[PDB]
């Protein structure tokens, strides 16, 4: 189309993403289950060095996918840190580091 703002949003975020998801799988298995990776795409993250490259890598494919891609990913992050968020208070006073 002509507008993009979920794929804008990711690329200027980036090194913030990077650095900040210290989680590569989860996303890889929800974009392969949700059929918006291929098996090549999924094989194509491992194939990177290490996890920020991995991370850079999925962004990549993520914004080439297209908008309806990028949003999926935005609202994955969104679950995905609502998902465990609330076990922090607790796993931090039962003295777990």
């Amino acid at each position: 189309s002509e507008s993009h703002p979920h794929i804008q949003l990711l690329k200027s975020n980036r090194e913030l993403l990077v650095t900040h998801i210290r989680n590569t799988q989860c996303l890889v298995d929800n974009l392969l289950k949700n059929d918006y990776f291929s098996a090549e795409d999924a094989e194509i993250v491992c194939a990177c060095p290490t996890q920020p490259d991995k991370v850079r890598k999925i962004l990549d494919l993520v914004q080439s996918k297209g908008e309806e891609v990028s949003e999926f990913f935005l609202y994955l992050l969104q679950q995905l840190a609502d998902a465990y968020v609330d076990l922090r208070p607790w796993l931090l006073e039962i003295g777990f580091s």
